[PDB]
């Protein structure tokens, strides 16, 4: 039972700017996602200080980077707070709608694309490198869901029949054919050390 939702107008505009603009410096996509996982780990750590039962779905707080040349994907996996179904459909768009307008208004005035994080929309930097993004995510309060979009103004949501994951977010990045460099162990190490040396959680880079 796959449901299809149109992106709010503003967001669909952002996602295009990212997909079509000439920007050579695409590696920022990673520290954004990694940063995003970190914020998500942060939220659960804190919540669990008052509710130790919130960690009954996973005590380990970590980020994994999992490259896959075969199915041409880079995945960032976190055991963060994860996203309820309302997050995916309603909430995160409402935050991101203001987030975008600010980001966009700052783009003439001469800020660049790498400052996307300060505007609350780093997630979308994933489109600098991916042709389609899939998001597996599990919140304590809701069931497990698959979100997915290849942009073009729309995105789907479905309850997921995959491996259960206790709690977290997987972000599967289905890379564009000219972006397979973000699949290489040495290349990933370089961006992690360069942009994310001071993340507060173990980032394991998997090898093949
Ligand atoms: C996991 O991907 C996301 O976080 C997401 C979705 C599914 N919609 N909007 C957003 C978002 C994140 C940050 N700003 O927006
Ligand atoms: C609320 S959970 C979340 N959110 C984001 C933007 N990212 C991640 N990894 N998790
Ligand atoms: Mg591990």
């Amino acid at each position: 039972h796959v449901e299809t939702f149109a992106f709010q107008a503003e967001i669909a505009q952002l996602m295009s700017l990212i997909i079509n603009t000439f920007y050579s410096n695409k590696e920022i996509f990673l520290r954004e996602l990694i940063s995003n996982s970190s914020d998500a780990l942060d939220k659960i750590r804190y919540e669990s200080l008052t509710d130790p039962s919130k960690l009954d779905s996973g005590k380990e707080l970590h980020i994994n980077l999992i490259p896959n040349k075969q199915d041409r994907t880079l995945t960032i996996v976190d055991t963060g707070i994860g996203m309820t179904k309302a997050d995916l459909i309603n909430n995160l768009g409402t935050i991101a709608k203001s987030g975008t307008k600010a980001f966009m208004e700052a783009l003439q005035a001469g800020a660049d694309i790498s400052m996307i994080g300060q505007f609350g929309v780093g997630f979308y930097s994933a489109y600098l490198v991916a042709e389609k993004v899939t998001v597996i995510t599990k919140h304590n309060d809701d069931e497990q869901y698959a979100w997915e979009s290849s942009a073009g103004g729309s995105f789907t949501v479905r309850t997921d029949t995959g491996e259960p994951m206790g709690r977290g977010t997987k972000v599967i990045l289905h890379l564009k054919e000219d972006q397979t460099e973000y699949l290489e162990e040495r290349r990933i190490k370089e961006i992690v050390k360069k942009h994310s040396q001071f993340i507060g959680y173990p980032i394991t880079l998997f090898v093949e």
